[PDB]
């Protein structure tokens, strides 16, 4: 329940901390991280020329690519002995490292998130996020366990015994992928029980991109709170934003931990808080990989902050990575799963497939219908139309729409796989 | 390196008065605080004031699989809802539940700690996790020793063979905890990929959760280059790290009798046996908060021997386990008597499964195994194996088995427990 001090804190009071703590950090990598000593050298700037955070500015961009130049363990800041953790994004991997401090803080983010996501001393959480290298099961693991609370460490798959467990354990809340807790619903429907009659009370759903709508609509469909839990591996795992549950408006980004910019991802400048533009991270108390000025290749906003000092993104929808281009139009998976989510007679699952045909792209958009509106072709083919209408109109893309069987595309275990392109 | 803690090799005599104070107060808890000790002891008609010493204890009622079972999900737990840190539970009734407190998880760390020690774990050392993250104790369990051990964790779990091999090839971790059938693979997988298993970097295996043979045990020491261990748990009494093998003896896993009492009884009478008399292995929690287990009859055969490297006294190798126990034509046989045999012929791989059928009277046994690679298309090296493997089992167990050669990769490869045997009898 209780806050920790700094939550509550003056803008200047945080202001304060983030300078000593980003004066350390970067004086930190230049001297332990041999790939930290050279970027800043072949960018001509010292530790030193930071005087204050403005002066963020001059220092170079940290990408995937200094990772995957220094696979397995270039980076690290400290000696291979003290590093007590490994994590590997599957997509060589790229590996990040954590002492036992930052194991600690890690533990310490998560617990903030998940109390700010409203947990209660004797709450239990089902954790159904991957246990492995991920960062994902064993950062929400770790959080929930430091929070005071009743872990249950189930990971992914096994979608039927999950059901099984959360009607038996009842679970308060549950940590999972907003793309797997769709099909848990589906599975506790299946089971013949009222989803919105089960024990959870919230989710936090994060480690891919969804809509608020997709939010709304798992809130009804599941009678709880949904928030939103954000980070990177490369950043630190789950836990490096979380949206509070009181205002649900993006999530705070713990910035007493995490130092946030918004760059023109084209030039690199420094955007004032309000635009649109790539979210930039420095962390400011990692030990093992202290990462500097690291380009998320996701595209957000900076805004003020309210149930916080601290400031929130606005949800991602948008992240570099997965946007499509199709004759000559770019559109995020999002962007569609916003116009699918209209249609009450088709399920939220989908899968876009992009092949050629001839010198012309084709869009695919494979979707099901609820399974009480499958016999129901009325209410197939209006949603059929009116899908394909509002794609044409407010994305400007013309979609084929291929409604399969009940079942026929599948199933999310972690990240969903939105897009097959095969051209 | 790394070091002891004092108490591993205390004088057994401060080790006994500690056990008993502990084992007085474990008692009290029980039938305090947990509703099944409560009625258990009740109807058995004693008391925790009851033991007085040691040996009083064979006058508490046994706890078995069972009572877990009856009392799902939490009716065991001896603490209240909300200081639970964790629920772990059998994947394969109902599944056993069993909980932690904080302290409980403390302690669980800091026995698989100890027992990664014990294995000749050095400061700076990778440990590559291969146990099963989850519900099963093994994963989670080893993670959190080998993360108290102060060592470099790579939690990477079951599965995905092909990149875990990348993973030791590019990491180097130094120990791999991981079942001994799985760690088969993931050295055929070595070789597959072309590496000289030999060559890797790993230096130590700590192999459990499952029965496995010495013979087992040299067999992957050869091959990997790499000392091999004993680890041994089971979730009811805590997870891995009930009891682990000292390195420097390998004489079977040394007992952490600080925290979890051991005896042996005779299974059909529950008579306590004198050490070093073979019987069923019980076990009774001496510091477990949310569920203290009195007298847990693991199923498992064995027998205790004085401690050698440490105060603590070992468990045998276990001989058997009543789970998978085969009755062939009268003749009572574990999979482990098979997998000795099997382990004598050096054109057939260590891979097996056996499976159960009748032919009118007559229980046939069928032993499925695969050649090596290299013995593969060596038809004359096969057939003497089939046949010195066959006349073997005859000859030292007294049954009757159809040596059932498959091609290489014939049989279904384990990522964790190995299902030993397919009994389709009736
Ligand atoms: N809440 C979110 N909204 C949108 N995208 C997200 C969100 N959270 C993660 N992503 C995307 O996935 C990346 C990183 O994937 P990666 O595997 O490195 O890290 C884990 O997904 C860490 C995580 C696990 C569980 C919960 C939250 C976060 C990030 O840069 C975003 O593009
Ligand atoms: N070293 C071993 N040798 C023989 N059998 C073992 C060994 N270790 C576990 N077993 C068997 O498996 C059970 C319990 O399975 P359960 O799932 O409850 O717990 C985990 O197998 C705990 C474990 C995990 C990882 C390593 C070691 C131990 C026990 O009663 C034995 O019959
Ligand atoms: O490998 C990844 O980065 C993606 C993932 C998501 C969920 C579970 C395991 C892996
Ligand atoms: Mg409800
Ligand atoms: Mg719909
Ligand atoms: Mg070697
Ligand atoms: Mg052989």
């Amino acid at each position: 329940l209780p806050l920790e001090p700094i939550e509550t804190a003056s803008r200047d009071e945080l202001t304060a901390l983030q300078l000593e703590r980003l004066k350390w950090s970067l004086r930190h990598a230049y001297d332990h991280s041999p790939v930290y000593r050279r970027k800043f050298d072949e960018a001509g700037v010292h530790p030193d020329d930071l005087k204050t955070l403005a002066d963020l500015s001059r220092f170079p961009f940290t990408t995937k690519g200094d990772l995957r130049d220094s696979y397995p363990f270039g980076m690290f800041a400290v000696p291979q002995d003290r590093i007590s953790r490994i994590h590997a994004s599957s997509g060589k991997p790229t590996v990040v490292g954590y002492t036992a401090a930052d194991i600690d803080t890690w533990a310490n983010l998560v617990a903030r998130s998940i109390r700010a996501a409203g947990a209660r001393r004797g709450d239990k959480v089902h954790v159904s996020y991957g246990y492995g290298l991920f960062t994902g099961g064993l950062g929400a693991h770790y959080g929930a366990e430091r929070a005071g609370l009743t872990v249950i460490p189930f990971g992914g798959g096994q979608t039927e015994k999950q059901v099984q467990l959360i009607q038996d354990f009842r679970p308060d809340i549950i940590m999972v992928t907003p793309s797997y807790m769709l099909s848990i619903a589906d599975e506790i429907e299946r089971q013949g029980l009222d989803p919105v009659q089960s024990s959870l009370r919230i989710g936090i759903f994060g480690a891919e991109p969804w809509t608020n709508d997709m939010r709304v609509a798992i809130e009804q469909r599941m009678g709880i709170d949904a928030v939103d839990i954000y980070g990177l591996s490369e950043v630190m795992g789950p836990g490096v934003a979380s949206e509070c549950v009181e205002t649900k408006d993006g999530p705070t980004i713990w910035e007493d931990h995490f130092y946030p910019e918004i760059i023109d991802p084209e030039t690199g400048e420094v955007l004032p808080d309000g635009e649109l533009g790539e979210l930039v991270f420095t962390s400011l108390t990692k030990e093992a990989l202290p990462i500097i000025r690291y380009r998320t290749r996701d595209l957000t906003r900076l805004l003020p902050g309210t149930a916080r000092t601290m400031r929130r993104m606005e949800k991602i929808t948008g992240r570099s990575d997965d946007m499509m281009i199709v004759r000559g139009v770019n559109v995020f998976p999002t962007q569609i799963e916003e116009q699918l989510l209209k249609q009450r007679a088709l399920a939220p699952h989908y899968q876009i497939v992009l092949t050629k045909e001839g010198p012309l792209d084709v869009l695919t958009l494979n979707v099901e219908p609820c399974p009480e509106t499958a016999p129901d072709t009325a209410a197939i083919q209006v949603a059929k139309q009116a899908l394909a209408y509002d794609i044409k109109s407010l994305i400007g893309v013309t979609a084929v729409i291929n409604v399969l069987p009940v079942n026929g595309i599948e199933r999310s275990v972690g990240k969903a796989r939105r897009v097959v392109d095969k051209r």
